[PDB]
């Protein structure tokens, strides 16, 4: 119920401000970045399960699932990967200095394509190209379900999850899309972006479509 | 977190035992019954909003939404209707003697078609034709989100909801389908049942389909 507030490491806030304000054209690369991250999480739970089979029992199916929520202007990207504990959301998503953050900003100033973000290990922050707010909902086998939330400012919140659907195991990236980026709520657009940049994915990519009967 | 246990009124337990054990053929009528109930809830919030417009602001869209969850063997029927308080789930779904329950059982003994269940005002209990367990998740503007749960036995539970997605307003009927009734997880089957028995519905009926990309 009670939210804990944490400060972002200085260089991460600069990077987030850069990306949320950019007039850069090829904004669709955010999906490639989030599918790769999702695929890495799925590799980690699969690799871990080789010597610990019981790790998969909290969520036996290994998948990536994309759910547009047009009514809320939300796009969700779920995976049944390793997930993150409260301590892993705090360290990995904001407080610890990520190797590559300042160097990616340096490559960007020199002329690099924002598309290179994933080679610097900070591809997660590409979501701010299309979203002005994000909730990272995660369930690790080692902890309770938690919500990490950011709006590209200097601080983020972490809250024990008592409001969202139960994840058996994994992470949900809940993107609150910008008014000009509502095209990523469309099935044809989503399918087009997936086929173009995520051809070699070892896990099924599912698209959740809502349709009116007759 | 803590579940409260309540006893069913004697005649409701008889009716539920009757329906969960029946070898009756036309089991698909359960959907017609749940769509009518959903449509009545939607009428009640719409009628109430005529003199109280602010009632619709917790969930402005009026819809019926069917979500098969094949992995869990679950079928969900959501509406953004009036919803029920903790006291309304306890009174309306089990403790208060429903007018028509014993008379429907009397009509059934005499030879009536189970399809008549809705004319006796107890159509909700037709869900036990296809499910051996049910969770009624409901959010009224007047109360918190609660979970009513039954497996056709003599008692039901009511629990404050800290585990499911937030309903803005309305009810979710979460059916845990029987091993022989997993056909109602299929889009073609669901669409066929809706077109045959629910032609005159004033609200959009949405079907949530999950599909693997490429
Ligand atoms: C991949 N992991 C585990 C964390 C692995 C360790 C360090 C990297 C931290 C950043 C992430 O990659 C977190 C994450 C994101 Cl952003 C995602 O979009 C989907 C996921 O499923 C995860 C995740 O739960
Ligand atoms: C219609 N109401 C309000 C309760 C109205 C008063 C008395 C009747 C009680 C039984 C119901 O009909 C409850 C209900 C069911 Cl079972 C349903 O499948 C969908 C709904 O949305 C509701 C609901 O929330």
């Amino acid at each position: 119920m009670a939210s804990e507030t944490f400060e972002f490491q200085a260089e991460i806030t600069q990077l987030m401000s850069l990306i949320i304000n950019t007039v850069y054209s090829n904004k669709e690369i955010f999906l490639r970045e989030l599918i790769s991250n999702a695929s890495d999480a799925l590799d980690k739970i699969r690799y871990k399960s080789l010597s610990d089979p019981k790790q998969l029992e909290t969520e036996p199916d290994l998948f990536i699932r994309i759910t547009p929520k047009p009514e809320q202007k939300v796009l969700e990207i779920r995976d049944s990967g390793i997930g993150m504990t409260k301590a892993e959301l705090i360290n990995n998503l904001g407080t610890i200095a990520k190797s590559g953050t300042k160097a990616f900003m340096e490559a960007l100033s020199a002329g690099a394509d924002v598309s290179m973000i994933g080679q610097f290990g900070v591809g997660f922050y590409s979501l701010f190209l299309v979203a002005d707010r994000v909730q990272v909902i995660s369930k690790s086998n080692d902890d309770e379900q938690y919500i990490w939330e950011s709006n590209a400012g200097g601080s983020f919140t972490v809250t024990l999850d008592e409001v969202n659907e139960r994840i058996g195991r994994g992470t949900i990236l809940r993107l609150f899309l910008k008014d000009d980026q509502l095209e990523y709520l469309e099935e044809k657009r989503i399918k087009e972006v997936i086929k173009r940049h995520s051809e070699f994915v070892a896990y099924p990519i599912q698209l959740v479509v809502t349709k009116e009967v007759e």
